[PDB]
Order: structure tokens, then sequence, then C-alpha cells
């Protein structure tokens, strides 16, 4: 029977923190013995699902990245499904997937606005899941798809529900996390309050927590929506709400989604993913 022992080992990084309060283990580099996960995973014959939209021009700029990254970074050595959304299935970019992966794509409606579509994916990703998802995977991630897979990103993220830490802020006091601050929105998270900001660019977990994840943000979402407010930083905002009271029981460290526009500090010690653009952390 699997032990926390046997394949996480903190202390090899202990400039960092490498456990929640709650004891949830933060995964870094150096910490984990994959090769155990693999054997113990393998012998379950166990099937990991990923998620990802690529609607308008995401798909010509990043789609492709984004696969042939995964194919050769994502859970090697393990069957995965890639589930892949897009608004114009004939756009798409034309890769060989190596062993062990295969797809699946689905035509969506796009949303005219871009932050629309970034929150309604909350919505499909449910739909999905109850549709054929908790039928197909042991474990799922859903990933933006303007990233791509530096490393190997394997077993050792798998977890019942796992949350990404924000590059920008994984050593900030939580008073200067970008929140939801207004008690308007259902995202709302008072200062004072807070463990981590996580980042909506990664999360997962079984098929079952994913779905409690994806349909009480999608909720938030809907509720903001009558009460005339939109969360700062949309399905992010509530994907932190959530989190917070639902703590999540692994949390991947900022290497499993670095921003290489910040430089490279002593932290990251191996980037197994990366964002496609540099993006601005504009409030006037
Ligand atoms: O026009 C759009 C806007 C968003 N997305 C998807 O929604 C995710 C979230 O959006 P975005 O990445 O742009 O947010 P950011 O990381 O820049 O804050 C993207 O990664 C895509 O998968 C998309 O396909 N087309
Ligand atoms: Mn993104």
């Amino acid at each position: 029977k699997l032990k926390l022992s046997d394949w996480f080992n903190p202390f090899k990084r202990p400039e960092v923190v490498t456990m929640t309060k709650w004891k949830a283990p933060v995964v870094w580099e150096g910490t984990y013995n994959r090769a155990v996960l693999d054997n113990y995973y393998a012998k379950q014959k166990i099937t990991v699902g990923l998620t990802v939209f690529a609607v308008g021009r995401y798909i010509e700029h990043y789609l492709e990245e984004f696969l042939t990254s995964a194919n050769k970074h994502f859970m090697v050595g393990h069957p995965v499904i890639f589930y892949i959304m897009v608004d114009d299935v004939s756009r798409m970019p034309l890769i060989e997937l190596g062993p062990l992966r295969s797809f699946k794509v689905f035509k969506i409606k796009p949303e005219k606005r871009w932050q629309d579509i970034s929150m309604m994916r909350m919505k499909t990703i449910g739909e999905h899941i109850v549709a054929h998802i908790q039928h197909e995977v042991d474990f799922l991630f859903c990933m933006d798809v303007d990233q791509v897979f530096q490393d190997k990103f394997g077993v050792e993220t798998l977890g019942e529900s796992v949350a990404q830490l924000q590059a920008w802020w994984y050593k900030a006091d939580p008073n200067d996390f970008t929140y939801e601050r207004r008690k308007e929105s259902a995202a709302y998270i008072p200062f004072g309050e807070g463990d981590f900001y996580y980042h909506a660019a990664i999360f997962g977990g079984t098929p079952t927590q994913v779905l409690n994840i994806t349909q009480e943000c999608f909720k938030g979402i809907l509720k903001d929506k009558k009460n005339d407010i939109e969360a700062q930083w949309h399905d992010e905002s509530h994907l932190n709400k959530y989190f917070l009271l639902n703590k999540p029981t692994k949390i991947l460290s900022p290497e499993y989604c670095w921003d290489y526009h910040i430089g490279l500090p002593a932290d990251i010690k191996l980037v197994k993913m990366s964002w496609q653009t540099k993006e601005y952390n504009v409030v006037r």
C-alpha cells in the first residue's frame, strides 16, 4: 500500500514550502520519486486525461506547441487522452502522437468575448466529465493552451484535487494576492484570508473532484453575471475561492507552470511547463 514516505521527500527542498497546514504535499523538483509512483500507478492501469481549449487565433498560435510538448512530457509511460475543444476543427494542427497517447476532439460554440471563453470552460468541462470523462480516466487535468511542457510532468502531480501555485505570488503575503476583493462577487475573499494564490492555467484531480471544482466555479460565474459584476480574474478568481473553501490534496510548485518573463529565481530548479506569452499585472 502506497505511503506518503514511499515517494515524497520534502526535506530535499528545505528553502520552500513542501507541505501545507492541512498536510497536502507541495511538489517541487527534487522532492518526488517518480519511478516509485510510475510503477505503482502502472500496476493499477490508470489513465489520465487532459482537457485544453483552443478558440480563435489561439489555435494557430499555441495548440500545436501545447500538444507536441504534452505528447513528449505529460504522464510518460501511462495511457493519456487529450480532449481538444476547438471552435473550428478545420484549423487543427496535425501532429503525430507517441506511445500511450490518443485524443478526442470536440467542436464547441465560440464565445465572442475572450473572458467568456475562459470562463465557459468550467461549464464545458463539467458537461464532458459527466458525459464521458468520468468513464474514461482516473485523473484529469484541465489546462490553458498558451503554455508549453518543457520537461517531464508526471504522476508525481496526481492527486484527488490538484492546484497550481501561481508563479507571480508564490512568495507573497496573502493580502497582496489578487483575489476578488468585492463582497458582491461569489469569488469574494476577505483581506486577511487565504492560503495561496492558485493559477487557473492548471488544475485537476479525479473526475468527481474536478466536476465539483468546475460546477461550483461556474455557478459563481453565473451568480456574478446576474448581480451585474465580474470577478477581477474571472474563472481564476472563482477557482481561488473554491480552493480556499475546499483545500486541494496536492499543490504543484511554480516549476510546473513558470513565467520566464519574471526571470528564473533560485527556487525554480527544473521547469516542467512555461507560459507562452508575457502578461502584465496592470491595476490602473
Ligand atoms: O480567445 C480565446 C480566449 C481564451 N481561450 C482559452 O482560454 C484559456 C484562458 O485564457 P488566457 O489564456 O488568455 O488567459 P491568461 O493566461 O492570459 O490570463 C486559454 O489558454 C485558452 O485555452 C481561447 O481558446 N481563445
Ligand atoms: Mn493562459
